[PDB]
């Protein structure tokens, strides 16, 4: 066919504990739930394809199988390497991984400023780990911004919005449209270079933090080679060649009927 679905995952842990009170990051699920999805896909005729097969399809080099599905993992959590990757290898499932590049670029001796707190560097993967995963041929490296996976103050009353989608209010004023666009263009361009130099491939997908984007962000990403962009459930079916790619956001309540209705 000419259609494909996309699933969006974040962290995956061995812990089967109920998660609501455990202080993980949002949308963290259990490895059992992940396996259940991986089993349900293959036992229902869904074929996991790599991003390369998508690109090969749009370029008229090969066709996709029926009920094509892409798997995607956001943020750069060490669980990508420690929990997810062994499972991808066991299933021979490829995937797209979107680490925040300034998090990875943080030296091992430093914490990562993250809203009100500072995180141990090994919450996240190292670049050695990313190289190994990419070299397997199973994992495509996408961008998830360099350092725009945070909020900015978006008004004088102290409202905070994702940095990608809001001119910043600081020094008692709003960014100019030109300042705001510049902020996205340079961050995205540093992300592309940060990934390229470790990995050998410029990323060719932008994955938006929190699913949120706009026209300025799209054009900023496009300028650095990321015309394909991954959002969340604001679009369900993707056709070969689409720039705007929708995804299902996975959470601990995502059961088979949820996945089925989406992929239907
Ligand atoms: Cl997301
Ligand atoms: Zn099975
Ligand atoms: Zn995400
Ligand atoms: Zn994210």
């Amino acid at each position: 066919m000419d259609r494909y679905g996309v699933l969006a995952y974040h962290s995956v842990v061995d812990d089967t504990a109920a998660k609501e009170e455990k202080q993980y990051f949002p949308q963290t699920i259990s490895a059992n739930l992940l396996i259940s999805h991986f089993n349900w896909l293959k036992d229902n005729g869904y074929n996991v394809v790599s991003w390369q097969q998508i690109i090969d399809a749009e370029n008229g080099k090969s066709t996709l199988p029926e009920k094509a599905v892409v798997l995607s993992f956001d943020d750069g959590y060490a669980t990508m390497y420690n929990v997810i990757y062994p499972i991808l290898k066991a299933y021979n499932y490829p995937a797209v991984f979107a680490p925040v590049s300034s998090w990875l670029d943080t030296p091992v001796n430093q914490l990562i400023p993250y809203a009100n707190i500072k995180l141990p560097r090994n919450v996240f993967v190292t670049w050695d780990q990313v190289r190994e995963m990419e070299q397997s041929g199973l994992v495509e490296i996408a961008s998830h911004t360099d350092n725009l996976h945070h909020g900015v103050r978006a008004n004088p009353a102290g409202s905070q919005l994702p940095a990608v989608v809001a001119p910043e209010y600081k020094n008692n004023r709003y960014e100019s449209k030109t300042e705001y666009k510049n902020r996205l263009v340079q961050d995205f361009s540093r992300s592309s270079k940060s990934i390229q130099r470790q990995i050998g491939k410029k990323p060719r997908i932008m994955v938006w933090p929190y699913g949120q984007f706009n026209d300025v962000a799209i054009d900023a990403a496009k300028q650095s080679g990321m015309t394909h962009h991954f959002a969340l459930g604001q679009k369900i079916i993707n056709k070969i060649g689409d720039r705007y790619v929708g995804r299902l956001l996975i959470d601990t309540e995502t059961g088979f009927s949820t996945i089925k209705n989406f992929l239907d």
